[PDB]
């Protein structure tokens, strides 16, 4: 009935999805070759529904009709504040439909649909589903999801809403930062810690404080920024070089769409050469009319660049520390998740706002939650 229960991190920008099998976690690949889908569905105008690095790869050529963020929006009132801020900074149309915020696209055929957000959310899960059956060669029907921790009751309720229309029985919601923690194995161990679980993603930014007693998991104090991510800092990287170009050349490359995701594309590879070395070479094939792009990125230029981004994520921290009632000192573990913690100079600001302490390394930064979400799973499938 339940049989192999799979873990998912439904996440705002990027889903993983891990399974136990024989005696292990395993991160599922997808049709792709990756371990981790876009959270993207494009609508095409032949009714067609792409999920994932297509539905992302399409998004200049339709960026009406391909939806993205719809975690910002699910479990929410159309009247919300949080709502109708995030739509400023949406392209697809959000209408209000049912006292919620529906997400509006064209299907084809000169015919418009209209999706809940845990809807499009729910086609995000039937991927990740998907995912997972090809790998275990069965039928999955039973899963364990995850939410940021400060998901309140209408947020946990429409996640389990998206996993039921994707055919999921969402026997859990687990909170993101506990499922990290768990990953760690820091619930098998006796005794009583308290954590720091610092998330830093493509889009958003988490802060969580943990207690941990014999097993038992408490989520103490959040913080953050919702709007804080790598993609913050591709953006600072290309408007940089957009600048420069202006100046040099005289053109604004803003005017053609495919000239500044060619950019984009290309800025995202050079930031993560970044992390592990100074210099990075952006080399475009006919970037602007027709003329090839050839500069480079130095890593002290990266951090000049974002300075005041990456500096911001410690004013949540010390937030939660006040909110808990805790000094830095009382931190046992320190532990990152999130892609964007792989940069260097986060990773140093970390370290010195706790006085020199390591955080908890290891795992893949992307994949934690993931791993997390299927170390309970396993325990579910029996
Ligand atoms: N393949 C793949 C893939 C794997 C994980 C992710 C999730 O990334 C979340 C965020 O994390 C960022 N990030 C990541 N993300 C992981 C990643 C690894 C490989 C590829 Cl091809 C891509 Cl593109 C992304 N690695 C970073 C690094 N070394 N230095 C700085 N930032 C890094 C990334 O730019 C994004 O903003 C996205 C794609
Ligand atoms: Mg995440």
């Amino acid at each position: 009935d339940v049989g192999t229960v799979v873990g998912i991190d439904l996440g705002t920008t990027y889903s993983c999805v891990g399974v136990f099998k024989n005696g292990r976690v395993e991160i599922i690949a997808n049709d792709q070759g990756n371990r981790i889908t876009p959270s993207y569905v494009a609508f095409t105008p032949e009714g067609e529904r792409l999920i994932g690095d297509a539905a992302k790869n399409q998004l200049t050529s339709n960026p009406e009709n391909t939806v993205f963020d719809a975690k910002r929006l699910i479990g929410r009132t159309w009247n919300d504040p949080s709502v109708q801020q995030d739509i400023k900074f949406l392209p697809f149309k959000v209408v209000e439909k049912k006292t919620k915020p529906y997400i509006q696209v064209d299907i084809g055929g000169g015919q418009t649909k209209t999706f809940a957000p845990e809807e499009i959310s729910a086609m995000v899960l039937t991927k990740m589903k998907e995912t997972a059956e090809a790998y275990l060669g069965k039928k999955v029907t039973h899963a364990v999801v995850t939410v940021p921790a400060y998901f309140n009751d209408a947020q946990r309720q429409a996640t389990k809403d998206a996993g039921t229309i994707a055919g999921l029985n969402v026997m859990r919601i687990i909170n993101e930062p506990t499922a990290a923690a768990i990953a760690y194995g820091l619930d098998k161990r006796e005794g009583e810690k308290n954590i720091l679980v610092f998330d830093l993603g493509g889009g958003t930014f988490d802060v969580s404080l943990l207690t941990i007693d014999n097993g038992v998991f408490e989520v103490v104090a959040t913080n953050g920024d919702t709007h804080l991510g790598g993609e913050d800092f591709d953006q600072r990287v290309m408007e940089h070089f957009i600048k420069l170009y202006k100046k040099k050349t005289g053109k604004d490359v803003r005017k053609d769409n495919r000239a500044v995701q060619k950019l984009r594309r290309e800025v995202e590879k050079a930031k993560r050469a970044l992390s592990s070395q100074h210099q990075a070479r952006i080399e475009i094939e006919s970037f602007y009319e027709g003329e090839d792009f050839s500069e480079t990125l130095t890593r002290a230029k990266f951090e000049e660049l974002n300075m005041d981004l990456f500096r911001s994520t410690m004013k949540p921290v010390q937030k939660v520390l006040e909110d808990s009632d805790l000094k830095k000192s009382d931190i046992d573990e320190i532990v990152l998740v999130g892609g964007s913690t792989r940069i260097p100079k986060i990773q140093q600001l970390v370290k010195e706002f706790f006085n020199g302490k390591e955080p908890s390394r290891g795992i893949n930064p992307d994949e934690a939650v993931a791993y997390g979400a299927a170390v309970q799973a396993g325990v579910l499938s029996g």
